[PDB]
């Protein structure tokens, strides 16, 4: 049956988000983004690219936002809340 | 204002959960649970909601399905790690098997 893997997030970008072009030839987009109830720090990754070019116009250090995305663990270990290509949300709130 | 850190998973078991008593003197149970749709992914699963670590070390094991609702914390260590937390009195796991 089902199987899901899915983060949750509303919290403020802690920089402006940045852009590094892959292997690929695509643009992915990070930014680090602050939770609290002290606060909890958490990697985004940006592979939509819809979602990314949204980041790049509209995001900035402050920024409040609302992510879905996947829990990603890769072995040099970091944990990323990762947006796939054809997945995921991005949404400026408070704007 | 809102706020929001929430994490949802359906995934199998890779081993038996584990009792570690705290500081605190609170009972807490680990475990590690794999998702897939390159890889599969291994979560890190900290319980400290008694309720749901009884359910765990009592129904859980090697191979059962489990849904988990928890936060994700990234703790600091000395020599980081990710971790999918279901807090003292928060979280949910549902059982699947
Ligand atoms: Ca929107």
């Amino acid at each position: 049956g089902s199987m899901l893997n899915k983060v949750m997030l509303i919290g403020y970008l802690g920089d402006d988000p940045e852009s590094k072009t892959m292997t690929s030839g695509a643009e992915v987009v990070n930014f680090r983004m602050a939770t609290f109830e002290k606060t909890e720090w958490h990697s985004v990754v940006v592979f939509n690219p819809h979602f990314a070019k949204i980041a790049l116009q509209y995001l900035h250090k402050g920024s409040k936002v609302y992510i879905e995305g996947k829990l990603q663990t890769r072995k040099w270990y970091t944990t990323e809340i990762v947006l796939p290509q054809y997945k995921g949300e991005l949404h400026l709130l408070d704007a």
